[PDB]
């Protein structure tokens, strides 16, 4: 969850250092994130931090029927 | 917009954060668009309160999890 992440970026060779740097993020906020602190994290800041993975963030909001794009 | 979302379902945006246990500047921030610098748990708190599901997901190619 947290060791998938964590996962992640081990597997492309990044240091929570360089993650934090292509990011433009704290890398206490880079350790809180992998550590499973997922809750307290911005939006922007883990977006940039799964862009820096190679990844994209998806947040959507189920209401009923709907689904939203955030 | 969430605005348009928590007006539909009857709520006011004070009562939308006394429902999410949140400050109602939160609210006002997530509510006039700003979703980058809402926290996860602020922004799913506030979802709830509305009635609905947060989906955070992590999407490499097709493969894709959830984090929240």
């Amino acid at each position: 969850r947290a060791f998938r992440l964590r996962e992640l970026r081990a597997a492309q060779s990044l240091t929570q250092v360089q993650v934090a740097a292509l990011a433009h993020i704290r890398q206490s906020r880079v350790s809180s994130i992998e550590n499973g602190d997922i809750g307290s994290a911005q939006v922007n800041t883990l977006r940039k931090y799964v862009s820096a993975l190679g990844g994209e963030l998806d947040i959507t909001v189920r209401l009923g029927d709907e689904t939203f794009t955030l």
